């Protein structure tokens, strides 16, 4: 049974993290990634590795677009976030999708000030990026995966951060090759949300096998 098998995987995975040993958890799909992640966090709390209190925050996960998909209307859903790279300002301008209009193949975008504009799905090109805002729980000791540049940090997509402490007001993280812990915001809006996701389980797609597996 799955809940039984995942409980035992979590027990092995947590015991190895507690000992400071290298350990990796893989699964074959995003649903299993969420379920095994819940089982692993429960067990890391029971084994003393992750704090019991948790803080929820909005965070962003990339939705991949390329020349074949970028102009397909249903790739866009109300409440996703889009960013456009600004060549002057060297800055990503951020919006929320309020509306996707069929007939006219148009998005209505709203900015942090609450200003809107209509963009033709047509003018998008590779200067735009799409994200899903997700709410996620974070506790003291969390392992996070970086999914994009984080304001104020030198980290990149694919880096790992370890959460040293988290509260309603700030999350402090240990940054590989940075001396001091860095303080980051605890977001409750798509406009302040950081490009992070939980990092205990690997992203699926290029795994050793289809079965949920702990390498410990
Ligand atoms: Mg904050
Ligand atoms: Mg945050
Ligand atoms: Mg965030
Ligand atoms: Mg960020």
């Amino acid at each position: 049974d799955r809940n039984v098998r995942y409980a035992r995987l979590a027990g092995d995975f947590a015991a190895s993290v507690k000992a400071g040993e290298e350990s990796v958890a893989q699964v074959s799909g995003v649903r299993e990634q969420a379920i095994l992640t819940q089982a692993i966090r429960s067990e890391l709390k029971t084994q003393g590795v992750l704090g019991h209190p948790e803080v929820t925050m909005t965070a962003l996960s990339p939705v991949w677009l390329d020349s074949r998909s970028r102009y397909l209307r249903d790739m866009y859903r109300p409440g996703m976030v889009m960013e456009q790279w600004n060549p002057e300002t060297r800055s990503h301008d951020r919006y929320v999708i309020d509306r996707v209009t069929a007939q006219s193949h148009s998005l209505t975008l709203r900015d942090a000030q609450g200003e809107t504009q209509v963009v033709r799905i047509s003018s998008l090109d590779s200067s735009w990026s799409l994200f899903r805002p997700e709410k996620m729980p974070v506790a003291d000791g969390e392992r996070l995966r970086v999914t994009g540049k984080i304001p104020g940090l030198r980290v990149s997509g694919g880096d790992r951060l370890q959460v040293a402490s988290v509260s309603e007001d700030a999350m402090t993280v240990v940054v590989p090759g940075r001396a001091e812990p860095a303080s980051l915001p605890v977001s409750d809006s798509p406009f302040t949300a950081l490009k992070l996701e939980n990092g205990w389980v690997e992203t699926p797609g290029h795994s050793v096998s289809d079965s949920a597996t702990v390498f410990a």
